[PDB]
């Protein structure tokens, strides 16, 4: 329930809180694949926000969420550090940059 500031009970929820829920299960690697999308995948979306400004608050957790050991990462040919910047394209369930209750996280773009 993430109500503004004073708030509760005023009409309705996801019309008055100005807030959402998504998560994220697409692919991103093969070992520490749940730690990215069973440790924490599910992030709040804003009233007023683009799908690009996720792309930068959901891929931040996903750094620290995944840093047990880089030294094997980077071994195999994941980095850590380019993680934090690289680019995030989140895709929806029909393959358009939407964010709905479940968003994919491609990192191919979407056609431009």
């Amino acid at each position: 329930a993430p109500i503004k500031g004073v708030t509760f009970g005023e009409d309705t929820v996801w019309e008055v809180q100005g807030y959402k829920n998504v998560r994220i299960t697409f692919e991103l690697d093969e070992r520490v694949d749940k730690v990215l999308n069973e440790k924490c995948s599910v992030y709040t979306v804003e009233s007023g926000t683009e799908v690009t400004e996720f792309a930068c608050v959901v891929a931040e957790a996903v750094v620290k969420t995944l840093q047990p050991v880089s030294d094997l990462l980077t071994n195999m040919g994941i980095d850590l550090d380019e993680w934090s910047v690289a680019t995030f394209y989140l895709f929806d369930d029909a393959g358009e940059e939407n964010f709905s209750s479940r968003m994919y996280c491609s990192f191919y773009p979407p056609d431009e």
